[PDB]
């Protein structure tokens, strides 16, 4: 049944670094042969491609590091995902998944299987075990994995109820070593929930998936790319303001990269993560000094980065894009932001991928600053080269701020600033907003770390060994804010609440003209107004639209994890405990912007909740609609009756 | 008995990272109290000092990294060594050793115990288990330790004769990552035998031990410092010539350090070794960027290095040393090289330690290029900051070449070049030298790696788990060289054979004037000549005087390890398999210099073989006597009848 399919899906993720020792899994893997049948998949091309990869010494063996930002790794993972996705029936998909689990590389199998599960018509609504639990090596410092393995080695017969079911109290990166100050925001950048958010966003909309083939173009994906990255940057800026940090550092490709990253994580094969030192020179000569290369295109990541940056600048200035036809494509269309997002991201929907390329891929390779692989099968990728650990690197935020500057330039040059009438909602007036005291504190979070040790077959079958990891994760006391609206008739409005800063780290007031980009979508719902006075009450545990529209969320929770506050993986999901940025004992001061507008339903492609169905969104206004473009008159945003600015102090206790 | 004492000493070194689970060890540690007795040690000051360190929160707890190049680590290790050494009877020493094993930090205990054992009157002749087996984390890449721990976790009841007694085939540093080319000589720099040699040399003559208190001044220690480091540098240069490398890179403190080091080792607490990146800036600002410091003197290692280098330059130029009396001390005495060695090294015999200081300590701290410790108990030292891993870093060789340049300057300015009469041995003529074909090849070396995993008490007591590591170590086919001498009367001569290069990496002939420093002491023995023709036959397995005089060696082998080719630890010990530098299939060409001189017995302080007894040496000539100073006429060294130059090709096969 659906419950049994869910349980089997979860079973498939146990002890990924080891072969599946379940009897059914072993039998299925040893007896099944995808190429032998070759008829149960909707397409024979996908199976033929995967067979070509698998047989003729062009496949990533078990035990090798997998990176989705390496070309051949990506090609093989795509082939496996297509094999999983084009299974005519779920039974064939399960047999293929079991075989791949037992035979295909661990990281490659995990990525292909996850993308298939979120994207398959049948298994879209399947919950997935938290990634930080499945593959913990990417989420905890090696001082935690090594301690878990200490307990595992010591747990043998003697000393019962000792070295078992033990809680490892992990610290964040800067506890032991005095790492670079930017890594002081380690409890946020290295939070398992935030990295899970980024990883699940990339699972939902992979940078290599084509919107024509996989229906991701009905979700725009360019506006998604832009809005998701801008919201991540804005939430990071809010956290930095909380901790007294300033705006994210600006960096030049031609100046030594002033920031260094010292990861504390380790690969399951005993290989430590690459380290980027302070003031690292990013030039071909310096970042390939003392290396072989010769036929590695990533060795020249600097020249490719400069080329793609130049091309993006040119297309944004002109507003005219080059296509394979070499013709003139208008970028001023209604969906010009979408075209720009596809162009910059590098997804198969890019106007000309050969010309604009994957700027982010080469930027991550260069800023990761690790040795170029001697061979395909001997690769040493950095944090920036994985989705699960990208947010841990400050260079991640600096790189994507450099990217979003391009979108800001496009909007500034080609978008007309909103006037009073465009934002006006005649007959609606937000009288005042009451928000309960916003308090943020730290609490311990317990996660099943047992997947980081090597279990014996009996232990595997019975899960006898248990080892937890406890981590201080920011949490907030539940709050409920009220919105009072005085309408003129029974209209159907859309309410959009934003969270942004009012004062910078130096206490200076930030004008909306230089502050529109720092606003974080706090809630985005639809309310049916009535003539006269209305009161809108919203709880903290009812907000599912943080920095992202998730309208069909919680119906998947009520089914999969609804058989509380359990890692969803449904849509993207920002941690409910990280919604409010850390405050101060005195209370760092932010402001909430409340907006109300008439309903504009989105062009939903289909009713079924699914990636690419278009059912995600609330309204058809541009994402972050009031602040999606530069603001030329702050007093205009203050004077709108259907708007309201309200100031709150978030209090940190601990 | 002596055998039982040896077995107990070896037992003390099992599973150092874990508490000793032997019943006797636990009983002794829990019942014994060194401060409680306080009378069994020759001095109450040492016990009082160690008690002060141990009780009042100024002691290094178990599980913390220990570095002998940190001031407070060194002070505590010295206190513990003095506690071990001043045990009036061996029984008290054993009780103290057991207690420290069970209670004192692992690295600190290991260092203090080893130094005491080599330096104690009673236990000088005790063999010690190989350091690369006792504390393998400093000798193998973490890809080996993690694999051993994989096997340990998997070895539980099921799968017998599987994951036990397994051989791990380890590779050298550049196998996986394309590390900097200087790390291509990894099979030599990272050889367990060579690093054991350096570590045992530093155990025998620690940089902090006073020659007055511990009789190390009867071994000069300054000439030892110089000659040992010069011979290490020369052997490294021979290896570099074998592999086509050139002279060791010269570096300026004021220019970015062009070489980078990427260690693959990991600390037992799951912390990866520090990495030095290519072209690392060594200035205060750059190597402390983004760090706290504030009361760390090592934070200003650059200024201290410059100061001490300036002082050393000044004293070598003047030949006049500053003392606490501030008076003029002649450096031109017979033992002026000894004074210079004590001055540069920084041992308590230094003429004024406050003024000249420990140049090597700060140089290692700076070139290690790691984060300065946030606290005494949270330290992250580099390879250069341990004796067991110093030779793995190319910066080690560059640093000590920079040091030995000072001694070269002293000798060039203040020593008169030898004439024909000084080197003459009238009546002696080396007719010709025959050396068997010198062949070097690789073979697997098996070492007990079981000490890198965590065993249960029953496994500890029975040593049930066994895991070996196999490594390709250079070995040479046994050879026997003949020396023909035509004497005039029955004299007693000293034979000194040197190994040095004839052609550089570019095929150019090296003149003795620029080649005297590159000669490696191959053998140094005494033969009783007879009137007329003599023939001297020496086997390869009878040479114990490689780059170091060990006359009282092999009598300790015949007793301790003599109850073959087992890691000695007696005196220093260069690996017998690394005596001949790797050749080439065509055969890299070197030359042997054979010298004969009349006997000059050394001023032996005592007959008993022991560190500081002066019994090490063969003759009283200056170490490397023919080549201890610059050569102003190579033809002079060729024309001496009692000398002979012979060319050999060493053939590499494999």
């Amino acid at each position: 049944n659906y419950s049994q399919q869910q349980r089997d899906v979860w079973r498939l993720f146990k002890y990924i670094n080891q072969p599946s020792y379940y009897k059914d899994h072993v039998e299925i893997a040893h007896s099944y042969y995808f190429y032998d049948h070759a008829s149960n998949y909707a397409k024979h091309e996908v199976v033929e491609e995967f067979y070509r990869y698998f047989k003729y010494d062009t496949f990533l063996q078990r035990g090798e590091i997998f990176s989705v930002f390496h070309g051949e790794h990506l090609k093989q993972a795509i082939a496996l995902f297509k094999l999983f996705y084009y299974a005519n029936d779920f039974d064939t998909f399960y047999k293929t998944a079991v075989w791949a689990r037992q035979h295909v590389n661990e990281g490659m199998f995990l990525y292909a299987f996850s993308v298939a599960l979120i994207h398959r018509p049948d298994t879209y609504y399947f919950s997935l075990p938290p990634i930080y639990e499945i593959y913990p090596h990417y989420f905890y410092n090696y001082e935690v994995i090594q301690k878990a393995q200490h307990y595992k080695q010591m747990y043998y017969g003697q000393d019962g109820a000792h070295y078992n079911d033990r809680t490892i109290y992990a610290n964040y990166s800067g506890y032991y070593v005095n790492v670079y100050p930017e890594q002081a925001l380690a409890y946020f950048t290295e939070d398992v929930g935030v990295n899970s958010f980024y990883y699940y966003y990339n699972l939902y909309y992979p940078y290599w998936m084509s919107g024509e083939e996989f229906n991701l173009k009905y979700d725009n994906r360019g506006e998604i790319f832009y809005y998701m990255y801008q919201q991540i940057l804005a939430r990071y800026y809010l956290e930095r303001l909380s901790h007294g940090f300033g705006e994210i550092d600006h960096f030049d490709w031609e100046v030594p990269f002033e920031s260094g990253y010292y990861p504390s994580m380790c690969y399951p094969n005993g290989l430590y993560f690459p380290t980027r030192h302070a003031y690292a020179h990013l030039y071909e000569y310096f970042y390939n000094y003392g290396q072989h290369y010769g036929f590695n295109k990533y060795a020249h990541s600097y020249t490719h980065i400069s080329d793609y940056e130049r091309r993006i600048h040119d297309v944004i200035d002109s507003g005219y894009v080059h296509t394979h036809s070499g013709q003139k494509v208008d970028l001023f269309s209604h969906e010009g932001l979408d075209i720009l997002g596809n162009l910059i991201e590098g997804n198969p929907e890019s106007p000309y991928y050969h010309y604009y390329g994957a700027y982010q891929v080469f930027a991550r390779h260069l800023l990761g600053y690790s040795h170029q692989p001697l061979t395909f099968h001997k690769l040493h990728p950095s944090a920036l080269e994985h989705f699960e650990t990208s947010m841990r690197d400050p260079a991640f935020y600096q790189l994507y701020k450099k990217l979003l500057g391009f979108f800001f330039r496009y909007k500034s040059q080609h978008y007309h600033y909103y006037d009073e009438h465009d934002l006006a909602y005649h007959g609606v007036h937000v009288k005042h907003v009451e928000v309960d005291p916003l308090v943020t504190y730290f609490d311990y979070f317990y996660a099943d770390l047992s997947n980081a040790v090597y279990v014996t077959p009996e232990e595997f079958v019975h899960d006898s060994f248990k080892v937890h990891v406890a981590q201080e994760r920011l949490n907030h006391k539940p709050f409920t804010y009220k919105i009072y609206i005085d309408s003129d008739k029974d209209t159907e409005a859309v309410v959009k609440v934003f969270l942004g800063p009012k004062y910078d780290e130096y206490g200076r007031y930030i004008n909306l003209t230089e502050n529109w980009m720092n606003f974080v979508q706090f809630d985005h719902f639809v309310y049916k107004l009535k003539s006269g006075e209305n009161v809108i009450s919203r709880n903290s545990h009812e907000i599912y639209n943080y920095i992202h529209d998730r309208t069909s969320y919680y119906e998947l929770y009520q089914k999969a994890f609804g058989v509380q506050f359990h890692d969803n993986q449904f849509f993207f999901g920002f941690p409910q405990r990280y919604m409010l940025p850390r405050g101060s004992p005195e209370g760092m001061t932010y402001q909430f912007y409340v907006f109300v507008t008439k309903y504009h339903p989105y062009k939903a492609h289909a009713s079924v909740p699914m990636v690419g169905s278009g059912m995600h969104y609330v309204d058809a206004y541009p994402m972050g609609y009031p602040f999606d473009r530069p603001v030329y008159y702050e007093e205009l945003f203050y004077a709108l009756p259907n708007s309201y600015f309200q100031d709150v102090r978030i209090y940190y206790q601990g």
